[PDB]
């Protein structure tokens, strides 16, 4: 039975959960199909191996699981037990990401961006990241705003990328409140206000920690703020000690 | 460009289903199986494109095919409801558990029923429990009234009234109308739960303004009745009476 194998998994019984998915009747599962390439693509109960992982992905991505056919998009782009090739890795991402995956439409959104196995379409790519933005990852919003703020297949609208930054610093992304706090800043698409940029800096740390501290060691040595030799310089640190 | 099928399907989002089709129907776009499943649903609704529930099921199966999981659950829905197709439960139960395999939430409370009651698959408690546990892990927040009928009634586990409260008042509390009967039921036959007349009442209002029919005509003879320690009100239940009447209008 392949319910009784997942709960095996959840208990890291990895020996016993792979005895259930083994069952002829849950090796046809393809949620149990992707579930024993998991296992063998990280060592859980056997041994690490690639190439047996990615035959299970495989299986389960010829049934149309979205989830195994992401798994076997990134073996392509990684290089894991196959030759690293990206024509073939988004052809599996664009299979995962048409039945509303997540993850998937981000790497569809990046790589149609930059022409990563695919023609670049900022036209396309700004359609993927919507559906990625709907469907939960909460980092796409601030790629969304960046094609309003650069014109890439849209009319160059600071407004309107200023309403995804909203979007994505509701829900606690840094890249989201970066762009957001840079907007109070420079007047772009919200009208300024110096203490809602350093709000947007303050709860850019709590969740993330980008290098808006470049910026912070930068003001500090602006925005109405008196300059203070210990902000301007203990802001660096923590920009230089993680690059 | 952009992308046809994904253009149809925001324009069906918009809620502008005579421009969605348009996109979507082009050769281009009618290979994506999002898309496919899409067209069917506007054949079944009649919505940018004549009405018809026999060629949505082509477009359903077409989706179904490549493995979209909400394809595989309007399919086996066509199967149970017997819309488009004539009616089979044995094919209901088929695309029914291809869609919850793949984590489909409404799909995995079809399986949680059908392996409960035994209609199309041999009954089994056990299996039919993980189902709906499944169908709350996914958002279906009609599971909890669900999960907690297995424990007051004992099937499969043991028959624990307490931990069924619990799940009732998960329900309730998630908006459910359906596990604010029980809840209300609870309080007042205290089972699981110590007696509260000013408690059950507010859940069986709650159930009944969210549309729970079972809850209204309980309601109603509780203010005619005179139950639970308030004062009879003939012309309440009356109101609740005539609201749980159910009627197949013809629109």
């Amino acid at each position: 039975n392949a319910l009784t194998g997942i709960e095996l998994y959840k208990a890291k019984k990895y020996e016993q959960a792979m005895t259930h998915l083994m069952t002829p009747d849950a090796q046809k599962n393809p949620a149990a199909q992707n579930l024993i390439g998991y296992l063998y693509d990280k060592g859980l109960g056997v041994e690490k191996n690639a190439e047996i992982a990615n035959q299970w992905y495989l299986k389960a991505a010829e049934q149309g699981f979205a989830k195994a056919q992401f798994n076997l998009g990134l073996s392509y782009e990684k290089g894991t037990g196959i030759s690293k090739n990206m024509v073939e890795a988004v052809k599996w991402y664009r299979k995962a990401a048409e039945q509303n995956h997540a993850k998937a439409e981000m790497k569809m959104g990046y790589l149609t961006v930059e022409g990563i196995g695919t023609q670049k379409n900022y036209k396309e790519a700004l359609q993927w990241y919507r559906r990625a933005a709907e469907h939960g990852d909460n980092r796409a919003y601030a790629d969304i705003g960046l094609f309003y703020d650069q014109g890439n297949g849209v009319k160059k609208d600071p407004n309107r990328a200023v309403q995804y930054y909203i979007m994505g610093a509701e829900k606690g992304d840094g890249e989201a409140q970066l762009f957001l706090a840079d907007c109070y800043a420079k007047a772009s698409g919200i009208p300024y206000d110096a203490d809602r940029a350093l709000y947007w800096y303050k709860e850019s740390a709590k969740n993330g920690n980008i290098t808006a501290m470049k910026v912070l060691s930068g003001i500090y040595k602006q925005l109405g703020i008196e300059k203070n030799p210990e902000k301007s310089r203990h802001w660096l640190e923590m920009a230089k000690q993680k690059e």
